[PDB]
């Protein structure tokens, strides 16, 4: 089997991407944030504290003839941006882009933190990291990809995120018309539960390429590109007026600037992030100070190849017995 679904930016800045998911019988369609950095499939629901719901579409398990309470199971998760959610668990039928899993753990939120309530366009998350990170207790549950894997034509999924435009998540096949050149594959460590790999270096604009190992994660659930302070300083030094602002919480730059590109290495291959991808607009409405899309990972404890990086590529998440990651230009 295979699946194919369009993923759409939630706003004009590509702050996140949502993908329609069918849950239950008859289908309840919710728009979920596909997240290769976490491993829980959770949804706003009829159980969510009423005051914490503001415009999201909810899953109501009592209206699904295939829903079953997973007795005694609870979940609770925190994300790197300070947000969190928790609740109980059902199993139900879940379909993405025509690919169906029966008995998928659907984690129903009883509580969500303020930034979820405030994000009316996101109805929940669909985790695509390794199932070892799944938070369900006392019986850990499998991701949608893990449950689907055996049935897929090939044990892979691909992320093709658009810049200011829709893109595609495919399951079970590689669309050879969706990228240019060849796909370069690179080793993955699953020791931390992530799609963790090592970039071979970087360049800033038309500058020379610096060969240096940068360990990090391919994370569709993180908006920006978080790299070591040395790398980030080298980038922003090429933008007149750019500075790290403690009060804002990162590098800002004059909105009048034209940003240089940023290149990262995948083995001997190179992925170029155009400068425009790195502009996240005014820090507040009407400001001429703009927020940068490349930020320091110091204090995160890991480097994160988030959407800013991944949307410059066609990315293969290869879930064979020994997982690997593939990157192509597009």
């Amino acid at each position: 089997s295979t699946g194919s679904a369009t993923t759409t930016p939630i706003d004009s800045l590509d702050d996140a991407y949502i993908t329609p998911v069918q849950i239950g019988t008859p289908a309840q369609t919710l728009n979920l944030d596909f997240d290769t950095g976490s491993s829980d499939l959770w949804v706003f629901s009829s159980e969510t504290t009423a005051s914490e719901v503001d415009g999201q579409t909810i899953y109501t398990p009592s209206k699904s003839t295939t829903a079953k309470l997973l007795s005694g199971a609870t979940w609770s998760i925190s994300y790197g941006d300070g947000s969190s959610s928790s609740g109980d668990v059902y199993t139900d039928t879940v379909s993405v882009g025509g690919l169906t899993v029966t008995g998928q753990a659907v984690e129903s939120a009883k509580k969500v933190s303020s930034s979820f309530t405030e994000d009316s366009t996101i109805d929940g998350l669909l985790g695509l990291a390794f199932s070892t990170l799944n938070t369900v207790s006392p019986t850990q549950q499998k991701t949608f990809f893990d449950n689907a894997k055996a049935s897929l034509d090939s044990p892979v999924f691909t992320a093709d995120l658009g810049y200011h435009a829709p893109g595609t998540y495919n399951f079970g096949f590689i669309d050879t018309t969706a990228y240019t050149g060849s796909i370069t594959y690179t080793a993955v460590s699953t020791k931390q539960g992530f799609w963790e790999w090592t970039s071979t270096g970087y360049a800033v604009g038309s500058g020379t390429f610096k060969s240096t190992s940068i360990d990090g994660i391919a994370d569709t659930g993180t908006t920006l590109l978080y790299l070591p302070a040395t790398v980030v300083s080298a980038y922003w030094a090429q933008v007149s007026g750019a500075k790290s602002s403690s009060s804002v919480g990162g590098y800002v730059f004059p909105c009048s600037a034209t940003l240089p590109s940023f290149t990262f290495g995948v083995g001997s291959a190179r992925i170029v992030i155009p400068g425009d991808y790195i502009d996240f607009g005014p820090i507040s409405t009407g400001s001429s100070s703009c927020f940068g899309g490349i930020q320091s990972s110091a204090g995160i404890g890991i480097n994160i190849f988030g959407d800013v990086a991944l949307k410059a590529a066609f990315v293969v998440f290869n879930g064979a017995t020994t997982p690997t990651l593939g990157f192509a230009s597009k």
